[PDB]
């Protein structure tokens, strides 16, 4: 499929890992996760779609082992965060405004 | 199910006009900060850091199914190692 | 002039009564915001200090001698063979 | 106790013959790796230790004074006002500034 769907993906990243290391957990799952979020900032390459991969493999597997269908968990959010109110943040993020 | 390209649409249409310089540098920043109140707390947690590790790739122009499904080939002809951390680190 | 301990008595003071139950995920979750804040920094010895007040105040909650814990872990690297990762960071051969 | 200058430099003396031309950018991918670590460790000192030593080196390739540095945050920090974020750590308040 092109592009995939984020379950299919998520399939695809646990038929590779399941066989290698079935029992893993969050916690390394986000050590690891930081590691390749450190490569992605570290590297030179004007274009690293293989550390964003990385970086990827670990987000989207971290929500397969916390039972998260990242489909209505996104959707979710982002319905939140456009009923919140914003200002910008220092490092060029942004950081919503609270209400009651 | 959506597409992961779909959900990056999604995104960029919701963060654009509200941040419409938004950097690779601020967007790992803030990805950072989501990822700390993972470790200290969830679906929704969960899904911060998911829309801003999608929005870095919209950001970086990354075709998200091609680079993963690239990485999982070069995976699959690794060996592999359990760290200590329980993830794994290729053998060399 | 003030040793690590000393800066260390000097965060606690602060933040203890702001935070009197802090605790080291906390914390590690507000240094990943700080590392964040650096990373996308255009300068910075204020953000850099913001991650060693963080750094620090971890090893005080959980109970680190920070002198000792960093001098036998260089004893310990020191008797390591290292690699360089692609990162330009290192990592020691098994 | 050591100060902190004179662990920067131990650990400078330590990592520089074997990584002269050691970055921030890597300095900061290898602090991550090790606060990963921490996070998942089931146990310790020495992976305080291997994020602390990083910690200092990336002070010292920034050129950072750390004693003086962390006393004029510590000082802005004592001028703000603070409140408790979900996280269990605390955010300044904007506009809070004791003049
Ligand atoms: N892609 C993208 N998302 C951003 C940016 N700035 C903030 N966000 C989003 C990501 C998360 O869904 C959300 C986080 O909101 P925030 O005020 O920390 O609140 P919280 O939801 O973590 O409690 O905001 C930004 O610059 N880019
Ligand atoms: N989902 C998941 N992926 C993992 C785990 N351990 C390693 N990986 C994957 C994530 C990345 O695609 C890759 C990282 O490999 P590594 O040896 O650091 O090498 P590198 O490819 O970063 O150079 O391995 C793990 O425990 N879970
Ligand atoms: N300052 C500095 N220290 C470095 C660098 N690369 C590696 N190190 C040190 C920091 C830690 O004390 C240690 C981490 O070792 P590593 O092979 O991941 O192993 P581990 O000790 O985490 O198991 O190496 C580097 O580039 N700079
Ligand atoms: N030790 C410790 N320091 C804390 C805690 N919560 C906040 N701080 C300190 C660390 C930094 O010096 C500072 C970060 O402030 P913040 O409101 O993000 O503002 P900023 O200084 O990053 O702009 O506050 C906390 O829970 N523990
Ligand atoms: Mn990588
Ligand atoms: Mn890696
Ligand atoms: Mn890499
Ligand atoms: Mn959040
Ligand atoms: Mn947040
Ligand atoms: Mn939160
Ligand atoms: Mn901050
Ligand atoms: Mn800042
Ligand atoms: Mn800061
Ligand atoms: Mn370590
Ligand atoms: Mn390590
Ligand atoms: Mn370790």
């Amino acid at each position: 499929s092109m592009p995939a769907t984020v379950a299919e993906l998520q399939a695809e990243i646990a038929a590779w890992i399941h066989p290698l290391n079935p029992d893993r957990r969050p916690g390394g799952t986000i050590a690891k996760l930081l590691e390749e979020i450190g490569e992605l900032i570290a590297s030179d390459r004007a274009h690293d779609p293989l550390e964003v991969a990385d970086v990827l493999i670990l987000a989207l597997d971290l929500a397969t082992l916390l039972g998260v269908d990242v489909t209505e968990a996104i959707r979710a959010k982002l319905a939140i965060n456009r009923a919140r109110s914003w200002a910008r943040a220092d490092n060029g993020a942004m950081r919503h405004i609270p209400g009651s």
